[PDB]
């Protein structure tokens, strides 16, 4: 055997019943500058199988328990063996209690300990967060257990399936508020040893996982509402934030979201209250702790005076996301981290459903397509991708567990679940989902359990018919990586699938059980009329008259891109879609108008259509009003801009884009009443934002005039910003671009005296838009000055300067030169040499720039690269790729743009 304390997974011989946990953070340093917390815990557990060893998680805890590190008692009239010794095994993060005899099956035991650890500013376990309020540095105590950090706060059986009830007490300064998962039992009472402290006890949690515990000590205040069923809702934030009203939007949407989900899941919200809390600089973004959800401030707070519509969208969807988890994930918990994708994928999908309930005029459900589908297809169309599923026995270490939290798990998980709900129909999906939640409430599952309950719902009805079982179908989408391109020859109705890769020369080495064949749900529209639904079975090719066209007719597959795949056609069918898009675009769903664009640029990249065909798919845009298709274009073209914006190709590119966007600019000019009022709904606001951005950055004089007029206006009356927050990033940037040191120095002043992050970020990025070398160089001169630019903003600012075509050589020169600064900043704080390198080499696309990158790397002797060592190799490979892509494409692209710009 090996010794069980040297294995990463816990024994199954002992299961927890319940914990008492008392934590006391010391928010004042011990004057060698160390912040600590103290804790006491008791865990009651049940012996399942005889064992003479107790193994429990512990991380970075010092034990001050009297005697051994624990005290062990029997519950009721159980005898307990004597402890031999207690030891800490750091590698597997264990406290290990060796006993002189065995525990006995069916008996319960109580294990008591006393302990302390650092209250570090490290965003892990029970930790400190420091922030400014006026003159004073404030410090609060808060938690982040996700994934394996509960054990950093108190000793516990720290695996998601080993659920228990938790009785939490905080000992805290008596003028601070204490929060946890559950409401407080009553009023706080003074600590007898020192009445300057108070004692807050919380009601017993339900049976729950350790990674979902939270407790917070702070000066925060709240806005409150009581839902009609007496569920108390509160948004917590800094006193000044609450006083400004920044908590109101979150409060507004929370009640509707919770209502939606309780109905959606057919399951009552399982707790007496919902707290949500805005934390300054919470780098983890948001965390779904049961009854006490934590957010970074800009994820929860909203200022109507400065915040844009996209800020508003981020808040409502992040809230819907976290709140989804309060049933799916928290009430029913995946047994192990290898199934993380199901949990995060599910929430990443239903976040749109919940938010759509809160904001039902916004069409938010559409945003999953650009937001998750195409986003993850970019990485899932690579040889280096991976399956959704991972065998449980391969996910053991805390590092391995961490690697589960990626794009695939969230965005593809979301995409494939959305696919699943769509082929089942939502009503059927909901039935199976309620069945699953009711059967497994307060317990743990695998994805197989969800498939089973969905199968049950399918089996219980006669109307939806599938080509195989729910499991066999989803096995194709979960056990193998990637996704198919579906190619339709419309002359015959032949239809094929192959594994899609952006690099047509890629060697795939990861094998599939299914030889990279899928079972594929295929919806289709013909001449703008929905056709019967079709399933592509697990074959390379098939035929169906559904996909056979006449010479005037067209067909279009994957309505609303509900299916996780991309579609190619014969050129004839492509041209018919094109003619349709030019003559009456309304016949084709707006999501598909985007699809045509998204897919065809990926297909061109993969050498499956010519690049000119993808470009042809943008021609219809001069009469396109809607957000998504334009966004598809701008997303697909930003690489073209990156490659060509210093070349002869650029002028015709700009001209062409000016041509395309001018009518949209005109359209919004009227709709908005000389730009005085925004469009009403979110999609049209987004379209306006993009139209103005596109117009201005391509040098449409009317947009240039608008941007100079408004920024002139703001400058002559600084306390009244005339520029709507939606339009700010463009109007700032374009105006600093047309302007000199007057405009620059003014925005600089405004950046220094800004109070709000979102607004500081927009000024910082706009300042990089100057066309004066001397301003950009001076500005770079500031980025290393922490008095003028925060370190966490430095590499970002340098990238923004690199982004500017004039700034490219300035940034690149500046990085090379002060690279001698890994040794101040792999020192003082992290930095992200990796993001810096990517941003500043992003453009490189010639042999000459590759020689420079190689010549740069030749400072290998010492210094090195730190967290960008990998990133510098990724730069030399991406340049090689860019060199190749520019030779293959430059001529063809030049002549297209010339020929289509008039
Ligand atoms: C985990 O925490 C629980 C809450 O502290 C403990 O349960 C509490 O035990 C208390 C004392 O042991 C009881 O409070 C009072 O104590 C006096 C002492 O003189 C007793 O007479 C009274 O029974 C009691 N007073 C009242 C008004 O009940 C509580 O009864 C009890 N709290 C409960 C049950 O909610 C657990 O013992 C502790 N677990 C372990 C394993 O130590
Ligand atoms: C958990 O226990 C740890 C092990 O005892 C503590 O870590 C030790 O902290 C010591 C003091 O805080 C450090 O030792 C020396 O401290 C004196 C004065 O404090 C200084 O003169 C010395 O410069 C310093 N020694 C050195 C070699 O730097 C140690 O850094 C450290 N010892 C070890 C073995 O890590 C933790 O502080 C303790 N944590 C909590 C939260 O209680
Ligand atoms: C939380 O929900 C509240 C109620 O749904 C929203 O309150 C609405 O705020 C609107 C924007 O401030 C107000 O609209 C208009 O405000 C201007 C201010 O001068 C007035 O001219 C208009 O008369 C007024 N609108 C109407 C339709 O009369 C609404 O007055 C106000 N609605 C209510 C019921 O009070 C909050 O906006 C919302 N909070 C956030 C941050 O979104
Ligand atoms: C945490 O508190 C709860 C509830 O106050 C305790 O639950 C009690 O458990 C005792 C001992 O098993 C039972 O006799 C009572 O019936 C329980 N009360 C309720 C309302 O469930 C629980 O034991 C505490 N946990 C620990 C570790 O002490
Ligand atoms: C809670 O009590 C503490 C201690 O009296 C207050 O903390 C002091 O606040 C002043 C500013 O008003 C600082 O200059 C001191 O350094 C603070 N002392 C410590 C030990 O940090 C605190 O302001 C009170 N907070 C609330 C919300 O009432
Ligand atoms: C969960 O869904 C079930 C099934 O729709 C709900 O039960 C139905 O509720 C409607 C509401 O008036 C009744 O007309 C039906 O007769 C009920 N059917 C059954 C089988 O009871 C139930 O209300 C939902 N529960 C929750 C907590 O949302
Ligand atoms: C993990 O979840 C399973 C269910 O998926 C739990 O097993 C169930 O336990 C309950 C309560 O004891 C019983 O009603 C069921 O018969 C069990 N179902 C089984 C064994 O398939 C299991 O207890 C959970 N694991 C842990 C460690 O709590
Ligand atoms: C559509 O599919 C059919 C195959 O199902 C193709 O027709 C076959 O082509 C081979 C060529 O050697 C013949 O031997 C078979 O007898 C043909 N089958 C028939 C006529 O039923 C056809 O090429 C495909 N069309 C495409 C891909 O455009
Ligand atoms: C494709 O997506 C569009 C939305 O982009 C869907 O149209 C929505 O349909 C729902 C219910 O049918 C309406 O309540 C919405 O108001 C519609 N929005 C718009 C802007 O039309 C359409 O149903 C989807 N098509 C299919 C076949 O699923
Ligand atoms: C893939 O293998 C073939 C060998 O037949 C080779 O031509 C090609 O260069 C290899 N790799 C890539 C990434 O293209
Ligand atoms: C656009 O197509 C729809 C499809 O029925 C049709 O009703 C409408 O008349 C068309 N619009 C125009 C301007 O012809
Ligand atoms: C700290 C946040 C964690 C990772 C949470 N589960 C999320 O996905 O947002
Ligand atoms: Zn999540």
């Amino acid at each position: 055997q090996s010794k069980p304390w040297n294995r990463y997974r816990l024994p199954t011989t002992l299961l927890p019943d319940s914990y008492n946990v008392t934590l006391r953070p010391y928010l004042t340093p011990n004057a060698d500058g160390l912040y600590i917390f103290k804790g006491k815990s008791i865990v009651r557990f049940l012996c399942q199988e005889p064992t003479d060893v107790i193994i429990i998680h512990s991380k970075k805890l010092n034990y001050t328990t009297q005697g051994h590190m624990v005290v062990l008692r029997g519950v009721g009239d159980s005898q307990v063996p004597e402890i031999d010794r207690t030891e800490l095994v750091e590698l597997t993060e264990y406290l290990v209690v060796h006993l002189k005899g065995s525990l006995q099956p069916g008996h319960m035991y109580e294990m008591e300990s006393e302990f302390q650890g650092e209250l570090a500013d490290d965003l892990a376990g029970f930790y400190r967060s420091e922030y400014m309020e006026g003159n004073v540095k404030k410090v609060l105590a808060t938690t982040q257990m996700q994934s394996t950090d509960a054990r950093k706060s108190f000793p516990c059986f720290d695996e998601p399936a080993m659920k228990a009830t938790f009785n939490i007490t905080l000992i805290h300064p008596n003028n601070l508020t204490a929060l946890s998962n559950m409401p407080p039992k009553g009023s706080s009472t003074p600590l007898a040893e020192d009445p300057n402290w108070s004692v807050t006890e919380f009601e017993t949690t339900p049976v729950m996982s350790t990674y979902l515990l939270a407790y917070i000590v702070s000066e925060f205040q709240s806005v409150n509402e009581t839902a009609q069923n007496g569920v108390l809702i509160r948004i917590w934030a800094r006193p000044n934030a609450i006083a400004e009203g920044h908590g109101m939007y979150a409060l507004n949407v929370t009640g509707p979201i919770l209502n939606f989900f309780a109905n959606h899941y057919n399951t009552s919200y399982p707790l007496p209250k919902s707290d949500q809390i805005a934390l300054p600089d919470f780098n983890a973004g948001a965390m779904e702790n049961w009854g006490l959800v934590t957010y970074r401030e800009n994820a929860l707070l909203f200022d109507p005076q400065s915040s844009s519509i996209s800020n508003k969208e981020r808040v409502v969807t992040v809230i819907a996301h976290e709140l989804a988890h309060q049933w799916f994930g928290n009430l029913v918990t995946l047994a192990w981290w290898n199934d993380l994708w199901l949990n995060e994928g599910f929430a990443s999908y239903v976040e749109y459903l919940g938010a759509d309930h809160a904001e039902p005029t916004w069409n938010l459900k559409d945003l999953i397509v650009p937001g998750d589908v195409y986003r993850v297809m970019a990485v899932d169309a690579l040889a280096s991708s991976h399956p959704l599923t991972t065998p449980a026995e391969e996910v053991n270490t805390p590092a391995q567990i961490s690697e589960m939290f990626d794009s695939i798990s969230y965005s593809k998980g979301a995409s494939v679940i959305r696919m699943l709900s769509n082929f089942l129909t939502e009503d059927l999906f909901k039935e199976g989902l309620a069945s699953y939640l009711h059967a497994f409430a307060y317990q743990n599952t695998t994805y197989l359990d969800l498939w089973e309950h969905l199968q049950k719902a399918v089996d219980a009805q006669t109307s939806i018919r599938l080509p195989d079982t729910v499991r066999a179908i989803m096995d194709r989408w979960t056990l193998q990586m990637g996704f198919p391109v579906i190619t339709v020859d419309t002359k015959t109705g032949n239809i094929s699938q192959k594994h899609f890769l952006l690099d047509s020369e890629s060697n795939v080495t990861r094998s599939s059980a299914f030889d990279y064949l899928w079972i594929v749900p295929i919806s289709s529209i013909k001449n703008g009329v929905m056709q019967d639904h079709y399933w592509l079975r697990d074959v390379s090719q098939a035929q169906n008259d559904l996909f056979k066209t006449a010479s005037d007719d067209w067909v279009l597959l994957n309505v609303n891109v509900t299916g996780y795949f991309q579609v190619n056609y014969d050129e004839d069918n492509w041209r018919m879609i094109q003619h349709q898009l030019q003559t009456n675009l309304s016949v084709i769903p707006v999501i598909n108008r985007a699809q045509v664009i998204y897919d065809s640029f990926n297909l061109a990249t993969a050498h499956m259509v010519p690049v000119t065909l993808a470009l042809d798919n943008t021609l219809f845009l001069n009469g396109e009003k809607e957000y998504m298709p334009w966004q598809a274009a701008l997303s697909s073209l930003s690489y073209f801009s990156l490659m060509f914006d210093r070349s002869e190709v650029y002028g015709p590119m700009k001209k062409y884009l000016r041509k395309q966007v001018e009518p949209l600019f005109q359209h919004f000019e009227t709709l908005t009443k000389n730009w005085t009022e925004r469009p009403e709904n979110l999609m049209d606001q987004y379209s306006e934002i993009n139209a103005i951005s596109t117009a201005c950055s391509n040098g449409l004089p009317q947009c240039e005039n608008l941007a100079k007029t408004l920024f002139d206006q703001w400058m002559s009356d600084p306390e009244n910003n005339p520029i709507h927050p939606n339009l700010r990033s463009t109007i700032y940037c374009n105006a600093i671009a047309q302007g000199g040191q007057d405009q620059w120095d003014f925005a600089w002043g405004q950046l220094q005296q800004a109070q709000l992050v979102n607004e500081a970020d927009k000024l910082r990025s706009a300042l990089a838009c100057s066309n004066e070398v001397w301003l950009l160089n001076r500005y770079l001169g500031y980025t290393l000055n922490p008095d003028l630019i925060r370190k966490q903003d430095a590499t970002s600012t340098i990238n923004s300067i690199a982004s500017n075509v004039i700034g490219q050589p300035l940034a690149w020169d500046f990085v090379q030169s002060n690279w001698k600064k890994l040794f101040q900043d792999y020192g003082g704080g992290s930095f992200s040499f990796s993001n810096l390198i990517q941003g500043v080499t992003r453009r490189f696309s010639s042999e000459f720039e590759l020689q420079q990158l190689e010549q740069f790397k030749k400072n290998n002797m010492d210094v090195g690269f730190g967290s960008g060592t990998r990133a510098l190799e990724q730069a030399l490979e991406k340049t090689k790729a860019n060199i190749k892509w520019v030779k293959e494409n430059k001529e063809v692209v030049l002549n297209w743009f010339i020929e289509h710009s008039s």
